[PDB]
């Protein structure tokens, strides 16, 4: 079911345009999808995974830390 | 300027039931969308391409093989 979940995350993530996706990736395999974002702040990340979890999505945010004008963290989603 | 290039895809390939993504992979260093794809024929490889191209997005189709009852390829979109 990983096709309605690119579409309906990119959509998300779409709603939050201080968010940039540095990379993503998916193997049937490991069988989720992983994202490396970046967000001016943590409650930017908070929100997105607010929202990507309200659209009906299994979401997990990874450890997030600041390097100078923005945060880093890894999303997970199901 | 993106999220829609997988999303689109996404939508794309979901009106193709019998294709499977095994793995994709997107750097933004790389500046592409990279799919490892299954089908059961070469037929199915080329209509998906041709449905991606389309719908407007930008699709390389790489050497496709079979293996028992698929055939295997990479779609490189973006």
């Amino acid at each position: 079911q990983l096709l309605g979940l690119l579409g309906q995350a990119a959509t998300v993530i779409g709603g939050e345009p201080t968010v940039s996706v540095e990379q993503l990736d998916f193997s049937a395999a490991r069988g989720d999808v992983a994202l490396q974002v970046r967000a001016p702040g943590f409650d930017v990340l908070e929100r997105l995974r607010s929202r990507l979890s309200e659209s009906g999505l299994a979401v997990q945010l990874g450890s997030a830390s600041r390097d100078g004008s923005t945060v880093s963290a890894r999303l997970v989603i199901g």
